[PDB]
């Protein structure tokens, strides 16, 4: 009377996992605004000194939007590409100075870099009928920095409840925390959408992260619990490609509202109104029956048998553990680092998430020039991960799991070493290339994530997650500081760390037991033999 077993007989994906599914897939989607980062809410648009006498001006001749950049503001490339064109203001009189059409401000100097230079005032004037939150404050050009702060901020913000929400997730249940979390994402967005200051957009973002890291593991951890043992990879690999989906829909609807406000305060609702399908699912039973929980455990097994249909196995009256357990099984720290096998695998999985967070990041950075509209890249971006669900998607089963993360994780690493030594110059080939590379990243993400679900204890399963996946975004913080580092001492010298990362990253993988098609443990003893 073990769990998979009466799970096997009541129907391992029946009606009830595909219902409860759809609604965990209804969650996937709120993650996308919050890991989008600030790209469709931070976007800076061109930017020249605002004039008043300059309005006075635009009326009298006949004038075009790129004849009035060129001789009205001050020309670029000197001292600096673009510096003083962006942000500095002539302020020589254009107003009750009628110079004609022709010769607005020729005469007065008969040169232009040697006109006076005076403070950029009156704010700005911004390209995009759009505003974003760069438009609403002016952090443009003597605050530029203040925009790095916040996306620091975020991240830090994402490290920090990384390891934050893992404890208070495990002790007190699976759905306590996926509640709260998901309501507390939800109030602090729509706050963020009033917030009048600086100070509070920041502080409401930051809550934001901290919590929807962990609403969005919450959510993978439960349905990966509850589906059957064999068909853990079509559960957790549609959960990803809803989350692409999710992408693609925000990508969508940010083009359609620019308007940052507007633009999260819908967004967020939906996230609020699955609060409204918060009692379609119920607790894991396994998470229940690991806390001696029985009564609620058989309850809640009866009731999926019910709604499935099929038949209630007499069975359950006795059901417990495969060994009798101990009264207490709580979560701590100090148990995750104890056992040999188990220590093994969690710095193995840390190696894994850093090597793929890092290679991920380098790949964009190393990118191609970007499009003219940024929408069109994004939405490229996204739909270069399809493919990479259909090609998992059939051979995780088939051929196991070990062997398709190294190999993805070997090629992606291999892909960025050729465009480093293979001619860069604009060509057909190079963005294709980048393309496998991306595939490949994708793969290595969602079969990492997939695999350090499945070889954790259930008691502390979401933990470890946690803990394995803070390094992602350690990962993706410093490697900016990095790669700009590296550069000054020699040209080539951070491809090299790259590649060298994603080829020891594959090699050690092969030395991470396989789980293909064994029951997820329950018992950190009985997870220390896995291999055995
Ligand atoms: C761009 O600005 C420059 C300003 O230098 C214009 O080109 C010349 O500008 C000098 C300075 O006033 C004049 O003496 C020349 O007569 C300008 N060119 C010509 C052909 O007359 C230029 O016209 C501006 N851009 C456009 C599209 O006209």
């Amino acid at each position: 009377p073990t769990v998979d077993d009466v799970l096997e007989q009541v129907g391992e994906f029946g009606w009830f996992q595909k219902q409860a599914f759809l609604t965990l897939c209804l969650l996937s989607a709120a993650f996308a605004p919050i890991y989008v980062g600030i790209v469709f809410l931070g976007f800076t648009p061109d930017h020249r000194c605002r004039s008043p006498g300059v309005a006075e001006l635009s009326q009298r001749c006949g004038w075009s939007l790129a004849e009035e950049l060129n001789y009205t503001v001050p020309g670029l490339g000197a001292a600096g590409e673009a510096f003083p064109r962006q942000c500095r203001r002539y302020e020589v009189d254009w107003n009750q100075s009628a110079l004609s059409c022709v010769d607005p401000l020729a005469s007065l100097a008969a040169n232009r870099s040697h006109l006076p230079l005076g403070p950029c005032q009156h704010g700005w004037v911004y390209d995009t009928p759009g505003s974003s939150i760069v438009t609403e404050f002016n952090l443009v050009c003597a605050d530029s920095w203040k925009v790095d702060l916040f996306q620091s901020c975020v991240n830090v913000g994402f490290f920090l409840g990384s390891l934050g929400v893992g404890y208070i997730a495990d002790r007190f249940g699976r759905k306590l925390c996926l509640l709260a979390t998901t309501l507390i994402s939800a109030v602090s967005g729509v706050l963020m959408a009033v917030a009048p200051d600086y100070t509070s957009m920041l502080l409401f973002r930051l809550l934001q992260g901290l919590v929807s890291k962990g609403s969005w593991m919450s959510g993978y951890t439960l349905i990966t619990e509850f589906v059957g043992s064999g068909y853990r990879r079509t559960v957790a690999i549609l959960y990803q490609m809803a989350f692409t989906v999710g992408l693609v829909l925000l990508s969508g609807v940010a083009y359609a509202i620019p308007h940052w406000r507007w633009l999260q305060l819908a967004v967020s609702l939906p996230t609020f109104l699955f609060l409204l399908y918060y009692w379609c699912v119920p607790e894991s039973p396994r998470w229940l029956l690991s806390q001696k929980r029985n009564t609620q455990a058989i309850k809640i097994m009866d009731h999926i048998a019910q709604k499935n249909g099929k038949l209630p196995p007499a069975d359950l009256k006795m059901l417990s553990l495969k060994e009798d357990s101990t009264e207490k099984l709580s979560p701590s720290f100090a148990d995750l680092f104890r056992t040999p096998q188990l220590r093994k695998h969690t710095f193995i999985l840390m190696y894994l998430w850093f090597t793929s967070s890092v290679l991920y990041q380098g790949l964009i950075m190393h990118m191609g020039a970007t499009g003219g509209n940024l929408y069109l890249d994004f939405f490229y971006s996204a739909l270069v991960e399809f493919p990479a669900a259909f090609i998992i998607l059939v051979t995780i089963d088939r051929v196991g799991r070990i062997y398709p993360l190294a190999v993805s994780n070997l090629v992606a690493g291999a892909a960025c070493l050729i465009m480093i030594f293979i001619s860069q110059d604009l060509h057909w080939l190079n963005i294709t290339v980048a393309c496998v590379g991306r595939m490949g990243i994708t793969i290595v993400f969602q079969m990492v994530c997939l695999v350090n679900a499945e070889l954790y204890p259930t008691f502390i399963r979401n933990l470890g997650v946690m803990v394995c996946s803070s390094l992602c975004d350690l990962g993706g913080i410093i490697t900016p500081f990095l790669v700009f580092r590296l550069m000054e001492v020699w040209q080539g010298l951070p491809l090299i760390l790259f590649t060298v990362v994603g080829l020891v990253a594959g090699g050690m993988t092969l030395l991470l037991p396989e789980t293909k098609g064994v029951a997820l443990p329950e018992t950190i003893e009985d997870a220390e033999n896995l291999g055995r």
